[PDB]
């Protein structure tokens, strides 16, 4: 389930933070907007972009810290807080975070592989309405 599907995305962390980030990129081709550096550029390129490798390391870190943290697929209120703080994610809102959540959901349905999938999509809505409480747009 969710715990069991933490320890598997931890245990190859750099090959799926990228291969999910890339799902979400080509799925919502307008969100690299956020982004400007990413344009143009095919999945092998972006993997060879030093603030694209480092950038959806740090996203999927935090963002298995935050699912570990969660009781039943919803996420510490500090954990939201702390998100919607950032400064870097000034620009965002509740949008970019659910698009992501969709695309790992997919990713995860397409894989080979036993994910709790109905678990990540409530880990995703949850986390949204988290976002939103701590003052996302
Ligand atoms: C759980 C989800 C996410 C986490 C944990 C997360 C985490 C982070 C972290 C830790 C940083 C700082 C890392 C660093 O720059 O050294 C960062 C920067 C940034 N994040 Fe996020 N992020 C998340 C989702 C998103 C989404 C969905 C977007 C846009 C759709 C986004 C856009 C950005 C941008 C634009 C920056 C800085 C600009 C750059 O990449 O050069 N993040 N994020």
């Amino acid at each position: 389930g969710f715990k069991q599907d933490i320890a598997t995305l931890r245990g190859d962390l750099r090959t799926y933070a990228q291969d999910i980030f890339l799902a979400f990129l080509n799925k919502y081709p307008d969100e690299k907007r956020n982004f400007k550096n990413y344009v143009g550029k095919s999945d092998q390129e972006l993997k060879s972009m030093a603030k694209f490798g480092d950038h959806t390391e740090k996203v999927f870190n935090l963002m298995m810290e935050v699912a570990d943290r969660a009781t039943d697929c919803v996420p510490l209120a500090s954990d939201a807080s702390t998100l919607v703080q950032m400064k870097q994610h000034s620009g965002l809102t509740t949008g970019n975070f659910e698009k992501l959540f969709v695309a790992l959901v997919e990713y995860m349905r397409a894989s080979g592989q036993s994910f709790d999938s109905q678990s990540w999509d409530r880990f995703g809505k949850n986390l949204v309405s988290a976002l939103s409480s701590a003052g996302m747009k």
